Protein backbone atom coordinates (compact mmCIF):
# COMPACT_ATOMS: atom_id res chain seq x y z
CA UNK A 1 0.00 0.00 0.00
CA UNK A 2 2.55 2.53 1.47
CA UNK A 3 5.50 3.07 -1.27
CA UNK A 4 9.22 2.30 0.52
CA UNK A 5 9.72 6.00 -0.23
CA UNK A 6 7.37 7.01 2.09
CA UNK A 7 8.14 4.51 4.99
CA UNK A 8 11.90 5.23 4.44
CA UNK A 9 10.80 9.21 4.70
CA UNK A 10 9.15 9.14 7.80
CA UNK A 11 11.25 7.03 9.14
CA UNK A 12 14.40 9.14 8.84
CA UNK A 13 11.90 11.82 9.75
CA UNK A 14 11.46 10.35 13.28
CA UNK A 15 15.28 10.72 13.64
CA UNK A 16 15.83 14.34 12.56
CA UNK A 17 13.01 15.40 14.71
CA UNK A 18 14.17 14.04 17.79
CA UNK A 19 17.66 16.56 16.98
CA UNK A 20 19.89 13.04 17.01
CA UNK A 21 21.21 10.90 13.98
CA UNK A 22 20.61 7.05 13.84
CA UNK A 23 19.17 3.97 12.27
CA UNK A 24 17.08 1.17 13.27
CA UNK A 25 18.09 -2.54 11.08
CA UNK A 26 14.79 -4.45 11.18
CA UNK A 27 15.11 -8.40 10.08
CA UNK A 28 12.50 -10.15 8.35
CA UNK A 29 12.96 -13.74 8.11
CA UNK A 30 16.83 -13.48 7.30
CA UNK A 31 16.60 -10.54 5.01
CA UNK A 32 17.87 -6.80 6.85
CA UNK A 33 16.37 -3.59 6.48
CA UNK A 34 18.19 0.03 7.18
CA UNK A 35 16.38 2.47 8.35
CA UNK A 36 16.84 6.18 10.18
CA UNK A 37 18.50 9.23 8.77
CA UNK A 38 22.32 8.05 9.21
CA UNK A 39 22.28 4.74 7.34
CA UNK A 40 25.98 4.52 7.72
CA UNK A 41 25.94 3.91 11.29
CA UNK A 42 24.93 -0.08 10.25
CA UNK A 43 28.38 -1.29 10.36
CA UNK A 44 30.44 1.02 12.88
CA UNK A 45 31.46 -0.57 15.93
CA UNK A 46 30.15 1.30 19.42
CA UNK A 47 30.00 -0.14 22.95
CA UNK A 48 27.34 -2.74 23.71
CA UNK A 49 26.42 -0.76 27.09
CA UNK A 50 23.08 -2.35 29.19
CA UNK A 51 22.30 -3.96 25.92
CA UNK A 52 25.14 -6.25 27.44
CA UNK A 53 22.98 -6.98 30.50
CA UNK A 54 20.95 -9.69 28.27
CA UNK A 55 24.20 -11.63 27.56
CA UNK A 56 25.65 -11.15 31.02
CA UNK A 57 21.87 -12.79 32.36
CA UNK A 58 22.53 -15.72 29.95
CA UNK A 59 25.86 -16.17 31.38
CA UNK A 60 24.84 -15.77 34.81
CA UNK A 61 22.32 -17.96 34.75
CA UNK A 62 23.77 -20.85 33.10
CA UNK A 63 26.83 -21.26 34.97
CA UNK A 64 24.79 -20.54 38.54
CA UNK A 65 26.10 -17.32 39.41
CA UNK A 66 22.92 -16.35 40.26
CA UNK A 67 18.88 -17.85 40.58
CA UNK A 68 15.62 -16.22 38.69
CA UNK A 69 14.48 -15.12 41.89
CA UNK A 70 17.31 -14.68 44.19
CA UNK A 71 17.36 -10.95 45.96
CA UNK A 72 20.66 -9.33 45.29
CA UNK A 73 20.57 -6.53 48.41
CA UNK A 74 21.27 -3.04 47.96
CA UNK A 75 24.71 -2.67 49.73
CA UNK A 76 23.09 0.79 51.09
CA UNK A 77 25.80 3.36 49.02
CA UNK A 78 24.43 6.33 47.48
CA UNK A 79 23.17 5.39 44.17
CA UNK A 80 23.27 7.36 41.08
CA UNK A 81 19.73 6.63 40.83
CA UNK A 82 17.41 6.48 43.71
CA UNK A 83 15.17 3.50 42.11
CA UNK A 84 18.47 1.49 42.32
CA UNK A 85 18.55 2.13 46.03
CA UNK A 86 16.88 -1.32 46.67
CA UNK A 87 17.11 -5.13 47.13
CA UNK A 88 16.14 -6.43 43.56
CA UNK A 89 15.77 -10.05 41.20
CA UNK A 90 17.85 -9.72 37.73
CA UNK A 91 14.81 -9.62 36.17
CA UNK A 92 13.48 -5.97 38.15
CA UNK A 93 17.81 -4.89 37.49
CA UNK A 94 16.52 -5.83 33.67
CA UNK A 95 13.43 -2.95 33.92
CA UNK A 96 15.39 -0.67 36.15
CA UNK A 97 18.70 -1.13 33.87
CA UNK A 98 20.55 -1.25 38.09
CA UNK A 99 24.15 -2.05 36.45
CA UNK A 100 25.04 -2.35 40.17
CA UNK A 101 22.99 -6.02 40.29
CA UNK A 102 24.68 -6.40 36.39
CA UNK A 103 28.42 -5.65 38.41
CA UNK A 104 27.66 -7.93 41.05
CA UNK A 105 26.93 -10.76 38.55
CA UNK A 106 30.27 -9.98 36.28
CA UNK A 107 32.05 -10.20 39.53
CA UNK A 108 30.76 -13.32 40.00
CA UNK A 109 31.11 -15.21 36.79
CA UNK A 110 34.56 -13.49 36.74
CA UNK A 111 36.77 -12.24 34.30
CA UNK A 112 38.22 -15.36 32.83
CA UNK A 113 34.75 -17.53 32.55
CA UNK A 114 33.74 -13.99 31.06
CA UNK A 115 36.14 -13.83 28.59
CA UNK A 116 35.38 -17.53 27.58
CA UNK A 117 31.77 -17.06 27.18
CA UNK A 118 32.03 -14.26 25.12
CA UNK A 119 34.30 -15.88 22.49
CA UNK A 120 32.17 -19.04 22.65
CA UNK A 121 29.15 -16.59 21.93
CA UNK A 122 30.75 -14.79 19.49
CA UNK A 123 29.20 -11.52 20.69
CA UNK A 124 31.05 -7.95 18.78
CA UNK A 125 34.69 -7.64 18.56
CA UNK A 126 34.44 -9.89 21.37
CA UNK A 127 37.46 -8.67 23.78
CA UNK A 128 36.38 -7.66 27.43
CA UNK A 129 40.15 -6.69 28.38
CA UNK A 130 41.08 -6.68 32.02
CA UNK A 131 38.09 -5.03 33.66
CA UNK A 132 35.51 -7.91 34.45
CA UNK A 133 33.04 -4.71 35.44
CA UNK A 134 32.47 -2.38 33.30
CA UNK A 135 34.21 -3.32 29.95
CA UNK A 136 30.16 -3.03 28.56
CA UNK A 137 30.46 0.72 29.43
CA UNK A 138 33.44 2.33 28.49
CA UNK A 139 35.07 -0.44 26.23
CA UNK A 140 36.79 -2.33 24.98
CA UNK A 141 33.89 -4.65 23.97
CA UNK A 142 32.44 -3.10 20.67
CA UNK A 143 29.41 -4.16 18.50
CA UNK A 144 27.70 -2.96 15.30
CA UNK A 145 23.69 -2.37 15.06
CA UNK A 146 23.83 -5.44 12.26
CA UNK A 147 25.38 -7.36 15.11
CA UNK A 148 22.87 -6.64 17.58
CA UNK A 149 19.97 -7.37 15.39
CA UNK A 150 21.48 -10.66 14.49
CA UNK A 151 22.10 -11.27 18.57
CA UNK A 152 18.36 -10.51 18.97
CA UNK A 153 17.43 -12.69 16.24
CA UNK A 154 19.30 -15.80 17.83
CA UNK A 155 18.16 -14.93 21.46
CA UNK A 156 14.31 -14.59 20.20
CA UNK A 157 14.73 -18.09 18.62
CA UNK A 158 16.66 -19.64 20.87
CA UNK A 159 20.05 -20.41 18.92
CA UNK A 160 22.29 -19.13 21.12
CA UNK A 161 24.72 -21.99 22.50
CA UNK A 162 23.19 -21.93 25.93
CA UNK A 163 19.77 -23.99 27.90
CA UNK A 164 16.85 -23.24 26.20
CA UNK A 165 15.79 -22.81 30.08
CA UNK A 166 18.02 -20.17 30.44
CA UNK A 167 17.27 -18.52 27.05
CA UNK A 168 13.76 -18.62 28.65
CA UNK A 169 14.46 -17.28 31.94
CA UNK A 170 16.20 -14.05 30.05
CA UNK A 171 13.61 -13.34 27.57
CA UNK A 172 10.88 -13.09 30.41
CA UNK A 173 12.73 -10.55 32.16
CA UNK A 174 12.67 -8.13 28.67
CA UNK A 175 8.43 -7.83 27.94
CA UNK A 176 8.47 -3.97 27.81
CA UNK A 177 5.40 -3.17 25.88
CA UNK A 178 1.75 -4.97 24.09
CA UNK A 179 0.68 -2.81 21.50
CA UNK A 180 -2.41 -3.92 19.29
CA UNK A 181 -1.80 -7.59 20.15
CA UNK A 182 1.88 -8.03 19.62
CA UNK A 183 4.76 -7.99 22.30
CA UNK A 184 7.49 -5.73 22.47
CA UNK A 185 10.94 -7.70 24.17
CA UNK A 186 14.10 -5.55 24.08
CA UNK A 187 16.51 -3.67 26.46
CA UNK A 188 17.80 -0.54 26.31
CA UNK A 189 21.69 0.78 26.27
CA UNK A 190 22.69 3.93 27.13
CA UNK A 191 26.77 4.35 26.88
CA UNK A 192 27.35 7.45 29.06
CA UNK A 193 31.26 7.34 29.60
CA UNK A 194 31.99 7.29 26.14
CA UNK A 195 32.12 9.97 23.84
CA UNK A 196 29.67 10.90 21.80
CA UNK A 197 27.64 8.97 23.63
CA UNK A 198 25.78 5.79 22.35
CA UNK A 199 21.86 4.99 22.65
CA UNK A 200 20.75 1.33 21.85
CA UNK A 201 17.14 -0.60 22.00
CA UNK A 202 17.30 -4.24 20.65
CA UNK A 203 15.37 -6.75 20.87
CA UNK A 204 11.83 -7.91 18.66
CA UNK A 205 8.40 -7.83 18.27
CA UNK A 206 6.25 -11.11 19.16
CA UNK A 207 3.30 -10.63 16.53
CA UNK A 208 0.15 -12.37 17.54
CA UNK A 209 0.46 -14.99 14.79
CA UNK A 210 3.59 -16.02 16.25
CA UNK A 211 6.64 -14.61 13.48
CA UNK A 212 9.53 -12.64 15.35
CA UNK A 213 10.71 -9.33 13.96
CA UNK A 214 13.90 -8.45 15.61
CA UNK A 215 15.27 -5.32 15.88
CA UNK A 216 18.22 -2.20 16.88
CA UNK A 217 17.54 0.89 17.09
CA UNK A 218 20.75 2.95 17.61
CA UNK A 219 21.60 6.32 18.01
CA UNK A 220 23.82 9.78 19.41
CA UNK A 221 22.74 10.56 22.50
CA UNK A 222 23.34 14.44 23.71
CA UNK A 223 23.28 16.16 26.72
CA UNK A 224 19.86 16.20 28.12
CA UNK A 225 17.71 14.02 25.79
CA UNK A 226 15.35 12.04 27.17
CA UNK A 227 16.23 8.21 27.04
CA UNK A 228 12.35 7.41 26.34
CA UNK A 229 13.26 8.72 22.70
CA UNK A 230 14.57 5.58 21.86
CA UNK A 231 11.35 3.74 22.73
CA UNK A 232 9.38 6.37 20.77
CA UNK A 233 11.45 6.49 17.22
CA UNK A 234 11.37 2.55 18.00
CA UNK A 235 7.73 2.53 18.26
CA UNK A 236 6.93 4.88 15.27
CA UNK A 237 9.10 3.10 13.10
CA UNK A 238 7.80 -0.34 13.89
CA UNK A 239 4.09 0.97 13.70
CA UNK A 240 4.71 2.53 10.18
CA UNK A 241 5.91 -0.23 8.78
CA UNK A 242 3.17 -2.07 9.74
CA UNK A 243 4.77 -4.56 12.13
CA UNK A 244 2.79 -3.02 15.40
C1 LIG B 1 16.02 6.70 30.93
C2 LIG B 1 17.17 6.90 31.93
O1 LIG B 1 16.74 7.67 33.06
C3 LIG B 1 17.88 5.64 32.46
C4 LIG B 1 17.73 4.40 31.62
O2 LIG B 1 16.77 3.70 31.32
N1 LIG B 1 19.03 4.41 31.40
C5 LIG B 1 20.01 3.56 31.11
C6 LIG B 1 19.99 2.55 30.02
O3 LIG B 1 19.01 2.51 29.23
O4 LIG B 1 20.94 1.76 29.88
C7 LIG B 1 20.97 3.89 32.01
S1 LIG B 1 22.40 3.04 32.23
C8 LIG B 1 23.69 3.82 33.18
C9 LIG B 1 23.88 5.32 32.99
N2 LIG B 1 25.26 5.58 33.51
C10 LIG B 1 26.10 4.36 33.39
C11 LIG B 1 27.37 4.52 32.50
N3 LIG B 1 28.59 4.48 33.10
O5 LIG B 1 27.32 4.66 31.28
C12 LIG B 1 25.10 3.29 32.92
C13 LIG B 1 20.53 5.12 32.78
C14 LIG B 1 20.12 4.74 34.20
C15 LIG B 1 19.36 5.69 31.98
Amino acid sequence: HISSQQHEKAIKSYFDEAQTQGVIIIKEGKNLSTYGNALARANKEYVPASTFDMLNALIGLENHKATTNEIFKWDGKKRTYPMWEKDMTLGEAMALSAVPVYQELARRTGLELMQKEVKRVNFGNTNIGTQVDNFWLVGPLKITPVQEVNFADDLAHNRLPFKLETQEEVKKMLLIKEVNGSKIYAKSGWGMGVTPQVGWLTGWVEQANGKKIPFSLNLEMKEGMSGSIRNEITYKSLENLGII
